[PDB]
């Protein structure tokens, strides 16, 4: 119950990652909570768009180290196959699955001061979220290599240039823009919106599902490597 | 006979959408006219490049509501498989198939003040022109969603950033640049130009042809939906 | 022995195209030399990254006209399947295979004043390096057509915008940045780096190998055309 859900406007549900003490870090129940909200909103004929965001000037710092990867994979599988529009609004940290889940949102906006990173390689792990398939397609392979292979931190402007964001707002302004765009989505003919999203994703969809499964298997392998063991011990200083 | 054709320079045919009273709106005969010009230029060993443009500070406002989609599909099928270079030059409105036909031109230039839009979703319709396949590839999925799913109007700079335009000229200057580039194409060894274009398009070509057919079937379905009926009635105020 | 190899830092080999009198033009032995360096570095467990560059303010002017294409193809086949990171650093001319080999490097940087070109079409030839497949994917089809079909010369900023370069440095500064990024690659867990690179390239890899073979066959055909014969005679004034 660290995942907030409210109908904030007609046709629009807002799903909020709410754990600011731990930078909205995703607990196992958070993944379940996120699966429940999306599922309910998909089944709800009231609802024509979803906005996804985090509380307290933070999006999410990613997977909670304390609170294997199968539930993360279930969430990505749910997120990537949702039939209705999903609009993301990012402030502060969007790290790990914080970044890669943006790949499956139809629209994404971040304020200045946002900080993105995929540090899987540095933890002796491997890509997730179908990032190893999608990111070369939307960012070009050069940029996909600097972000996934080097695991460089990056700001919203690079995130725009890399195909992760439609637009950068000033700081604290991403949610207002996200809600505006969700409103315009909700005012459109919903069947036509759904058909368009499905056709937009038609060519990538089987490769995304097979990539999530293949990444998950390797990620599970990598969680058992000596490199991951040493890197986590290094990450705890 | 609202489609003008002239050999304007050695090796170069200019095909002009000429209906300024209706913003070069495409009539059923216009599609046929456009099919005839491309076909003749393809068969003509005189001809090494085509420039495509509209008269009167306008490219086209798209499909003429008065004057089903099979002939549009035949034109796209013809445009997408032409063996010789096609260079587009856009002023003013390039709306609907006005925009999506740019996907199949090898080069495209627009002046400042150009206005692009794919408003299919707003009319309770669905994507066409193989836009649902190509646009995610050239623009990234984020930007493809704002343009097709929201149907936002957009200018030439966004059209450049979205992979629809090689370059933006000042207003009224797109045709001069288009002709310059067609001249350089015509001065090159034509068999080598043709082989290069074919290899550039080799990976996308079957998916484009199957997407045009699949979009056309859904578009035909959607022309019969209640949503399209209501949206057109709304569009007529 | 115009290909220099040195371990310049721990874990890092630098491979230098060294023929400044002929703008580092690639001789048949240069291709062999480049195959040997990559192969040795791949087999060497000391080595975690490769930097590739040219001497004398030049990257390479490409295939040496004097000193058929099968050895070029063997090099590309080797370059495109290397398991360890490869970082390119470009000054001056990067022409022909000078440009297309950048497609297979994981990272690439050039200084201001760099000059890129794929002039295959102008020589009555055809694309190589799997450029006809990769370049539309990373640059969009519009830009791939201006570069391959027109064979326009272009600078590093366009090379960045076209997905050939991670970043542009000032003149003479590309090697320093390349070495910095290779150092960061070498400091990361190598198995995790290798797994990530392999997953990044997993979807493109069979199409790259089949495209290299198909381009090579057509390139060989084109080396025998009258157009190539006339264009080379024209190129010699």
């Amino acid at each position: 119950m660290s995942i907030l859900t409210e109908t904030v406007l007609p046709g629009i549900v807002q799903i909020t990652m709410n754990r600011p003490e731990r930078k909205n870090a995703l607990d196992r129940a958070c993944y379940q909570g996120l699966i429940d909200a999306i599922t309910a909103a998909e089944a709800d004929p009231d609802i024509r768009a979803m906005v996804l965001t985090g509380a307290g000037g933070c999006f999410t710092s990613g997977n909670d180290i304390k609170d294997g990867p199968r539930v993360a994979m279930d969430y990505l599988g749910v997120l990537s196959t949702a039939k209705k529009p999903i609009v993301a609004a990012v402030e502060g940290f969007a790290v790990g699955i914080g970044t890669t889940m943006l790949l499956h949102c139809d629209l994404a906006f971040a304020g200045k001061g946002a900080s993105f990173r995929m540090p899987f390689v540095a933890l002796g792990l491997s890509p997730e979220g179908a990032s190893s398939y999608l990111l070369p397609l939307i960012a070009g392979s050069k940029r996909a290599a600097e972000l996934l292979m080097l695991g460089e931190a990056f700001g919203p402007e690079i995130a725009h240039e890399a195909g992760l964001l439609n637009a950068v707002t000033p700081e604290g302004g991403a949610l207002a823009l996200a809600i505006e765009k969700a409103r315009a989505l909700a005012a459109l003919p919903p069947q036509s919106v759904a058909l368009t999203k499905m056709l937009l994703k038609r060519a990538q969809a089987p490769a995304v599902a097979e990539t999530i499964a293949t990444e998950g298997r390797l990620f599970g392998e990598r969680l058992l490597s000596a490199e991951a063991q040493a890197a986590f011990a290094a990450f705890l200083k």
